[PDB]
């Protein structure tokens, strides 16, 4: 059974690291974006938006959101290819894959790699690791992470080999004594770069460079095809080169460089430029790395004007203050000038305006305070292209937005460039907890990175993220049910940073401000929090491992720890006795009907594996029911978790939560994203869990998502869904059941 419905994002903008910006470079108007976590993105102008095109990814192979590399083809400007694959170490357990379309990626084919691909890993910022010959659209070469070093295809990207012949697969690895393979990874070889004029169109081209993460031999290349490999000779040494781009047109080799893979530090690093011709090697760098002082970063974003060769710019990699730079030069590099420059301190002349109007919520809830502007230009900058057919027109990334201009060559003339969000259509963030009171905003969010948001209409963009205090990073958001103007959030930040501001905050009218009492000695991160159905007392886990599960009378005026209940548990109210709460440890059930002060266990041996770990939660209006979402089943309480059983024929659920009943039924609806028949979606039924009906479909399904799921009790059949690097989705009926 299924029935139509309509998704659209909440509306954010952006959130997130776009960390690759690609141009094709054969035919105008055509220009992609990838992210670490979500997805990639084709541009459509005639209506001003970013078209996501893998939410086909689902659970089964959710890694695939991951985009590694983009490459477009030049030849046939229809054709586009992407890399795919999160993480190569445990976190992720399917390997990578080259994706092909022919109709710039709204329909793909799927081509395995033997190996994982590192999406979200370390050094994710370097590239482009694919490449396309510009001669040849037949063959593509691909950077390889942990040491798999260099691959290709003669077959248009369906298959792939590895280049046997190459000769460094890469050294560098950022923290080799990382027992949990996030950074102890070899990063490899990191860019492919064509020289065109090395060839004409029909046959192969004979010269290519190719980046490698190692400092001793950042660069090889290719005369013959690829028959043959060789150090460029003279290579500077001692950095790893985040960027690779050849000009055809006069025939250098421009390469960017930083002490480390990034994407969150770089603290040294140069500008160099290779001549083919002489075999000279150029140092560009606005600030040498040999001049220690006043070098405090490596460099990035390394793009060159197609329409004005002699034109090329680089960012800092990475500049944390006063802000990014971003460098110009119109001479190929012999004189550079800056975005900003200081005038005579803290003051700073700028050659730009920055407008946040359509997402205003970028000074991330802070005053400007000079030096120091908000919102900021920007930072882990590794991605920046200006347009191969228009130089004017400018894209960089930031870990939290994407910033266009359509003025660049303003620099040149001694005006100010226009800069501006460009990320209508781009959803990125990750979604930790949803609340849909029945008064006051329709939903209300916990993020990473932003904090938060109360979001008084799903279409508009919110004014701020939550402040009062500022979270980095929400973990749980409550509302007391029978009282539901009272609002609690908790969630994390570095308290040595912000020593007035407390991990867990409430409000008192629907989240519009907030305020902050106090909280136990040594929290950093927001764990689960639950607010009493009257508002009158809060049970908290606070995150760091160990904390003890606390309970207040109050709006965290004081913290008592609550008896019996392990350090970090789940932790829900029921949603109608304002006196029990429930809590959720490896696999043992606890119950509190003292108000959090005492808890017992009443049941154990219970699911403790989920895919966004077990999840729970009380129903509103029913006084000790519960639903539980894990690996092995949808799970159901009628006694305040004493006893469970099985819904049947779901076979799985990721999570679970609850909105308005249909009408003739005096139950709330349910839905989860979970498995029913061997089909894996979201789900919602509206007779208590007998029946169910399918409400997305293979093209509407966001990879990892179900971290948080909430009905909306004012309308009947919408659902919030959050997702991991795709924001908020959320769906509405848009037609009658099929039976
Ligand atoms: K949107
Ligand atoms: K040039
Ligand atoms: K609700
Ligand atoms: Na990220
Ligand atoms: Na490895
Ligand atoms: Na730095
Ligand atoms: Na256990
Ligand atoms: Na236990
Ligand atoms: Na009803």
């Amino acid at each position: 059974t299924t029935q139509p419905y309509t998704w659209s994002n909440v509306a954010i903008g952006g959130g997130g690291f776009v960390d690759g910006i690609v141009f094709n470079e054969g035919a105008p108007g055509i220009l992609y974006v990838r992210t670490d976590i979500g997805g990639m993105y084709r541009w459509d102008a005639a209506n001003g938006r970013w078209i996501p095109l893998l939410d086909w990814v689902g659970w089964n192979n959710w890694g695939y959101n991951g985009v590694v590399s983009i490459a477009a083809d030049p030849i046939n400007t229809n054709k586009v290819w992407a890399a795919v694959g999160m993480y190569t170490n445990s976190w992720d357990p399917n390997d990578g894959a080259i994706l092909r379309s022919s109709d710039q990626g709204a329909t793909w084919q799927i081509t395995p790699l033997p190996f994982k691909l590192g999406g979200n890993m370390p050094g994710r910022g370097m590239g482009e690791r694919l490449a396309v010959d510009p001669n040849n659209d037949n063959i593509l070469y691909f950077g390889a992470p942990s040491g798999k070093g260099l691959w290709r295809s003669t077959d248009s990207g369906a298959t792939w080999s590895q280049m046997t012949n190459f000769p460094d697969v890469g050294t560098y690895i950022a923290n080799p004594t990382d027992t949990t393979g996030y950074q102890s990874d070899i990063q490899g070889v990191v860019w492919v770069a064509f020289d065109k004029s090395s060839s004409s169109l029909g046959q192969a081209s004979k010269t290519i460079f190719v980046g490698v993460a190692d400092p001793n031999n950042p660069v090889f290349w290719s005369r013959d095809g690829g028959a043959t490999w060789q150090a460029v000779p003279g290579a500077p040494t001692g950095f790893i080169p985040h960027k690779g781009v050849f000009d055809p047109v006069n025939h250098v080799l421009y390469i960017a460089t930083s002490n480390t893979g990034g994407p969150y530090d770089g603290s040294s690093g140069d500008v160099w430029k290779f001549s083919v011709t002489s075999g000279t090697w150029t140092r560009i760098s606005p600030v040498p790395s040999t001049d220690t002082a006043n070098d405090y970063f490596g460099y990035s974003g390394l793009t060159i004007d197609r329409q004005h060769p002699n034109t090329i710019m680089v960012a800092t990699q990475i500049s944390w203050w006063p802000d990014t730079i971003i460098f110009r030069s119109t001479d190929g590099g012999a004189t550079w000038t800056r975005i900003w420059d200081w005038t005579s301190y803290p003051n700073r002349s700028l050659r730009y305006v920055l407008d946040i109007s359509a997402e205003p919520w970028l000074t991330f809830g802070v005053q400007p305070n000079p030096p120091v502007p908000s919102p900021k230009l920007g930072w882990m900058d590794e991605a920046m292209a200006i347009d191969p057919f228009n130089s004017d027109r400018m894209l960089y990334g930031t870990g939290a937005t994407l910033y266009a201009t359509n003025d660049l060559t303003k620099w040149d003339s001694g005006g100010q460039i226009h800069i501006a969000p460009m990320v209508k259509g781009l959803e990125e963030t990750a979604v930790n907890d949803l609340i849909s009171p029945p008064s006051g905003a329709p939903l209300i969010s916990a993020l990473g990175d932003l904090g938060g948001f109360t979001h008084a209409d799903v279409t508009a963009v919110p004014s701020t993220i939550f402040t009062s205090p500022v979270f980095t990073t929400g973990t749980s958001v409550d509302y007391a049910e029978l009282n539901p103007s009272i609002i609690v959030r908790a969630g994390s930040f570095d308290p040595s940073s912000q020593p007035n501001d407390r991990h867990v905050a409430f409000s008192t009218d629907g989240g519009k401000n907030w305020f902050q009492g106090s909280e136990p000695g040594g929290v950093t991160t927001g764990g689960t929090v639950a607010a009493s159905a009257d508002g009158s007392r809060f049970v908290w886990a606070p995150g760091d491992p160990g904390q003890p599960v606390v309970y207040a009378v109050g709006f965290g005026n004081s913290w008592a720890a609550s008896q019996g209940v392990p350090a970090n548990a789940q932790i829900r109210s029921d949603r109608v006795n304002p006196k029990t709460f429930y809590a959720l440890s490896n696999g043992t059930f606890y119950r509190s009907t003292d108000g959090g002060v005492t808890f017992q266990p009443v049941a154990a041996g219970l699911p403790s594996s989920g895919a966004v770990g077990v999840m729970f939660h009380a129903v509103p209006g029913k006084e000790g029911d519960l639903w539980l979402a894990a690996s092995s089943g949808l799970y159901h309480s009628t006694n305040g978790g004493s006893s469970w059983s099985a819904i049947t024929g779901v076979s799985s659920a990721v999570n679970v939560g609850f909105g308005k009943s249909a009408p003739g039924s005096s139950y709330p609806a349910v839905f989860v994203v979970g498995t029913i028949g061997g089909v894996t979606g979201a789900y919602r039924s509206d007779d208590g869990g007998t029946t169910w009906v399918r409400i997305n479909d293979d093209q509407h399904q966001y990879g990892n998502w179900g971290q948080a799921i909430t009905g909306d009790p004012r309308i009947y059949g919408r659902v919030y869904i959050g997702t991991n690097g795709r924001g908020i989705v959320y769906g509405d009926i848009a037609g009658a059941p099929s039976g």
